[PDB]
């Protein structure tokens, strides 16, 4: 195999630059040399805005239970359908070669290849999030991303932001117990977060949650845990699921599934399109869809893993968003993030591309690899072998149950009450790891304010956690 | 054929918004839209520099005569040799849909797909340039730019910095005849315009210029007549070209080499490696090489015509840039500007892509759609089987005649000599032309001293010349 | 001035590359050279993916009467206030260096610095638009636009578009006028085209249109016209209107409005808010607010009307958008290709800058030259002396008279009424002109049945000249 | 202070998206939103694509001892001069929020806002490096990095390379000391690794070395010490070293320059300008400069730290690159990939911007804040008061000395023989580190071969750290 330049030219010598004399300086005319210099000049692109640490693999998706009571989605009619997956796992703060030791929701993405196109699940492993509207999104990440100055993490800018906005609750109370550090990618659960529309072949929605169970256990770190592993290796949870797959040990997940019919949205104490709002399988039961198994590592992460996108409003014909005001946010940024990451033509990169066929009327813009070729760029047109609309896939109308469209926040907030709940779910050793974790947490923040507000919310959630706090803070909240 | 989104989605409804009623707002959630426009937002790169206004297209070179005497190059070792090629035709200074009716030399690119390597020959029409250091180039394209307030092309700017470098005489004579109207892109002739280097398998070298003449003979346009054809055509040449070949018309040319041992480049009036310098048929010989035939329209003009980049520094073996000072800044500009223009894997589009294989060790950048996937990639390396370099393809080494590197410009500038030459050569015909183009032009001038300056330069090329163009102006050349 | 590379090191020699000796080779290490031709390199952007055609200017705008009834937007508050503006005015469909003679729309431009924000008008010289949904824009663009393969546009393509997409016919009557050529961009007129709507301080809205009169009169070109000046001059309304404002001949428009009651929107024969269709004086009457005067050129073309963005999307408070399904995709579209074409940080630049300062908690992005330094990036925040909110800017909220959300056709598309009512209401010499126009391009349509759908639709608007048409093309009409 | 959207228009509730209803989907005529979230999505611009982690402050250089003798850089004149500096100290493999306890050089650089123009110190703390010709670079640092397939770095793939590029050897006795991992960024030193030129008012020239020594002293972390800190801390030396400047202990370094006449460079065993080779103290003395104080740290990581690009190339009058092979890649490289990394117009931002004015004809580019507004953007030009050259500062000529151009390895590469005086010129402390740290490096290669070139190449620089690494391996070496 010969070595050879971008153009094809058998290179003759790799190891030495074009100079002047033997000791004489570089010519400029070494084309061998700027073409790889300039290559090298230009191998990074942006990190992800959020979730740049992660890994990824690919495998298959298997289909149990027929879903046509509740999708026409075309991969989930016949039990034993299998599609092929890639799937990303991530931290969110911290940057690329940052450790997975740290402290974070854990990101749990799955591109379905699917014969009506592309589907991405993207969620976290934790059932919840910190906010409810995508207004604040770019807040709250600026408050939890290292301080601008320092470039350092400091709680006591991000507990601010938390404090303030007290809908937070609920997302504390899970971060803060030992889930917020999982012990590797394939030990840990999956979570749609926002509920998300199904609708049948005869019209029919539902509202559903989408739920990843581990076959090999939800398994978390402590604190002192993960400090030990960070110590060791900062690539701990990369390392041991490309290890497990490439042993033969494939990590595999149960896909669950919880339906709420629209009818019933007011029955309960929370707005159940409110992101910062659990669904218990309590009170909603979980039912099975199918499994996942990862079998297959990347051949290279730049092209794979890091090349990938993928977005929660990217969905097949059977699949709709809701209304869910966090989720409408996300439906516009990460695709409009990957223009920019990526590029105007990520979608043309193979680990983007569908399964299905892509026949449209688009054209150009920058690396334009699979252009379509045919001059009828437009439609309507008059020619009855280019690509047609197929009215029976336009996505059908839903409810709209307002006289007025503004800026207005959601009526029942519940801020503490199922924050509350949560936190008198848990066993003991949950309960002590949240309020060691807490307490760990709130030391560090400087401004006496923001510590009392802390304590505050968590009291309204559950009094007994606020004394806990209270008395290991040590900050009396009795007057208050 | 299915319409569908850039996700394999087959699109039911592309005629309509997805609004909040009838007469609504439109939906964020309209992914399809969105997808759509955004794309739509992204279809336009930068036009090229210089050369932005252009027609390409696919053909075929035939080699007559074998050329071992002088290089090495495998495709030029036998006669009956085919390669396809891929040729762009260019006005110079104006943008994208600029008039092809202006007065410019004209850009002459081929890209020869080799089985050891790419090859581009980037040339014009016209035999020589304005300047003769790439130092120069971009003020000289600055003030043939349209004026940077303005936006319309003033000869008092590009007049002032090509009176002030005198060395310009020579192309003015050139681009001021009738010549600097090409009637067409097939009826105009192709210019190396530098010398190169031909290497042959012995290791002797010779300094090489080359040379397309048109089939269709060279055919010009006076002013009026171009002035005609503007007012009802300003995409005339693209337009004749492109029907031309439709028509199976076949635009062809024939390639020339003239050859000059380097032991005999002292023995001129002129420098031979000096870019404002041409090599008259009668000193050195056209050797027939070969013929290119264009027989193939382009399928998508975006991914193909706006999409190619060519570097006179993209070279097979048994080829070098000779020394000329205008050559070596080329040699970095191009592939310079199309790591911008495209984008760093601009290498990797099926237009640029060789024939002949890469195996390289390069990876990543932007849009890496061809990434090479093998996890070796470092040379060197223990495995026998990645590539390898091959040392009989190492380029040869060349003399060195100095004993001081540093800012040293030629001694025999002969910045007249040539151009009172070149002048004397035309027929009477092409004399009242470049007469009555020069006045017309230097009317266009504000500044009286600019104008002397011309008159003087053009007087020390041929005293004739210069007294006519002071009766005409009129300004009488007896002081200074 | 000492001349310096961007070092700030003053150049001793900026005539000649650094050479292996006189004739030799140029040395890698030549910065001067290197830095010089790489920023050449680099000098180019995206042009506009329509409109790249235009020429702008500065002035000022002057309110004469207050509009405080209609509308709380401060500017308009207060007789004699005046206003910066900056203004672009362009063709559409052809690239940079087009000819200004062609057949086209004229874009309308002005960005107003306001006490309280930029606001943009973006419209065009004709009162309204070839399709009422921005789904359609790309489609409609790719049609006019130049042929994929052949680089040249083609009636015969777009005529396919626009007459499979018959709610064009009312823009067809318009652009085939001689107003689809004006004289030059100081004798034409503006038009908002959309209606918007206005929001006063006891919080009443209505709906708005917007039009500009020139002091100069409405002038045209002729086909025969266009095409003598094109001959002579491809920049002639840029050459026309930058030499206007040199003489002092201040290119003046005055600034009237439309209004229409919320309540009166089903009181006619079409839909306010179709695009399609022109709020006629006579039926709704001209209120006059203010004129604009432009008297500054540019100091600099690419920093200023190169590098310029606008978007109607782009309002001041008082101000909102219609519920008018082309406007509605121009909200996301221009901004959108702006962060692409100009820049992430695009509204950092001069020309974009507003007068109002600008604090908020957005940060970084590429080239990041007016970054904000406090390291409290989110809100809410501790920090009383931080950007906050001001609720009574808040927008307020708007009526929604529908029950579903989806992919919905408006009701009275009336897509051949006012297209006839518009022909009906042409003198004589407009009619002629009209049918010439018409005639010249649907003879260079190469397919029968779109140039027979054609005539119907005009035919469907007006017999008499579906007649004429038909008798001049010449096909007979009796059946269909 | 109002918090306002990029337009300048006061937010009134930045808290809610405007959607259509209170609980119904997402407009996308909430500009506020998409503007916020888009420039959100636009935050990330490439990483360094070495060096990526790292930490920049503020301060100041004072020169202690006028270096007329030697510089006519106009800094280095008069005792007592101070200049404004930047520095930006960081590792060199992994990427952003990368531990700071890996092993890695340690990368040194330092801008010099010059009254004659900007100068970049760009060095490692380390004195050599592990190649010698720019060729190599890319290979050596795709060799270091994660593995292209598992994202992690394996010893396996560098010794692989290194062992084939024996002149590594000399790197590898000081990299695999504890000086392998600094304590933190103030307790280092710093080297230029290559020789410069410096020339003086008369035109000598002398090759010089650089040499920062710190006053806080070289400390360093054992591997078991590094472990232990980073379980704790993945910020630890940028957190010591902003806290050492916040706290009022700025860190200092003198610098030192080493000189060696033209005329002595064949007097060594080695080749002076053979980045693998050390110019021992006690051969060439070290030879006082002065002091730089960093006292102020950034107000904005991004803009300062991030954007800031360095090149040693970029150099004021006095100062001039060696013919080095390394040093000559690295002269295009810096300022290539900031082109992309940063933007064509890299230099007008704040931190990367001359003390001294930029005066120029170059223009145009994306994002032209600092556009330079006259119209004559071309040189030579009429105007006398437009920027003109400076002829005394054109950098003088320097010699060639061979008759030859092409690649050519220098002839006295003595790979093993420096490496064994290092070694040699240890402690024993040092020595025992050095092969704790070997050993537990090479126990990391899967690769028998490699191993045994590992110890060959050590053996042959000295015999007993051969044998030492034989015996602890435990590999025999005696066959060989
Ligand atoms: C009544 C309908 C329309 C009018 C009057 C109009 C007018 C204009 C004008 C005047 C410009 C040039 C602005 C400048 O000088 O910088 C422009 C550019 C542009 N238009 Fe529109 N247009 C219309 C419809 C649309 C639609 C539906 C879309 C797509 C949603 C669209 C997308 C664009 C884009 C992407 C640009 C490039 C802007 C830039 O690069 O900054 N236009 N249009
Ligand atoms: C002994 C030789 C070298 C030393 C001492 C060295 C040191 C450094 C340092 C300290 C930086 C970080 C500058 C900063 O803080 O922004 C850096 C970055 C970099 N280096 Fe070198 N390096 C060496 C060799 C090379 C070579 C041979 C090349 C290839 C031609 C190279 C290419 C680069 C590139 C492309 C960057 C990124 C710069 C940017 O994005 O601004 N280095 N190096």
């Amino acid at each position: 195999k010969k070595l050879t330049t971008n153009q094809g030219v058998p290179i003759g010598d790799n190891q030495n630059s074009r100079t002047a004399g033997r000791r004489g300086p570089t010519l400029l005319e070494d084309y061998q040399l700027i073409e790889k210099i300039a290559h090298f000049d230009r191998e990074r692109v942006p990190e992800r805005v959020v979730h740049a640490r992660g890994f990824g693999a690919h495998g298959v998706f298997k289909v149990k239970n027929s879903m046509k009571k509740y999708t026409k989605a075309a991969f989930l009619q016949e039990e034993g359908t299998e599609v092929p997956v890639f799937a990303r796992f991530s931290t969110v703060i911290h940057g690329t070669h940052s450790p997975e030791t740290l402290r974070d929701p854990r990101g749990f993405s799955v591109k379905f290849y699917t014969e009506e196109g592309n589907w991405d699940f993207v969620g976290n492993n934790l059932p919840v999030f910190f906010i409810r509207d995508a207004m604040k999104f770019p807040d709250m990440v600026h408050s939890l991303k290292p301080d601008p100055r320092t470039n350092i993490q400091d709680p006591d800018r991000y507990w601010d932001f938390m404090t303030l906005r007290p809908e937070s609750t609920n997302m504390l109370m899970h971060i803060f117990t030992d889930e917020g550090i999982p012990a590797s990618y394939r030990k840990m659960r999956g979570s749609s977060v926002h509920s998300f529309k199904w609708v049948n072949a005869h019209g029919n929605t539902v509202y559903i949650k989408l739920r990843w169970v581990p076959k090999e256990g939800v398994h978390n770190l402590s604190a002192d845990e993960a400090t030990e592993v960070q110590g060791k290796d900062f690539n701990h949870a990369s390392n041991d699921t490309f290890q497990a797959i490439e042993n033969g040990d494939f990590p595999e997940w149960d896909l669950f599934v919880q339906v709420l019919d629209p009818a019933d949205v007011e029955n309960f104490d929370f707005d159940p399109l409110d992101a910062t709002k659990d669904w218990f399988e309590d009170v909603i039961p979980f039912q099975h869809v199918g499994t996942m198994t990862l079998n297959k590592n990347v051949d290279n992460y730049f092209a794979e893993t890091e090349s990938v996108g993928f977005n929660p409003g990217v969905l097949v014909p059977g699949m709709l968003p809701s209304e869910d005001k966090l989720l409408q946010g996300r439906l516009f940024s990460y695709s409009d993030t990957q223009r920019h990451r990526i590029g105007p033509n990520y979608q043309q990169l193979p680990i983007n591309c569908p399964f299905a066929q892509v026949n449209n009327y688009q054209r150009d813009g920058a690396m334009p690899f699979k252009q379509q070729t045919s001059s009828v760029n437009y439609e309507p047109n008059r020619y009855q072998d280019e690509p047609k609309q197929t009215p029976e896939y336009t996505e059908d109308t839903q409810p709209l149950h307002d006289d007025i469209h503004g800026r207005l926040e959601i009526e029942k907030t519940n801020n503490f009450g199922q924050a509350g709940e949560v936190y008198r779910r848990m066993t003991e050793e949950e309960q002590m790891a949240l309020l060691n974790n807490l307490v760990n947490d709130l030391q560090q923040v400087r401004h006496e304010n923001t510590v009392l507000l802390a304590i505050c919310n968590f009291y309204r959630a559950d009094a007994s956690l606020g004394e806990k706090l209270s008395e290991a803070l040590n900050v009396d909240i009795k007057p208050f």
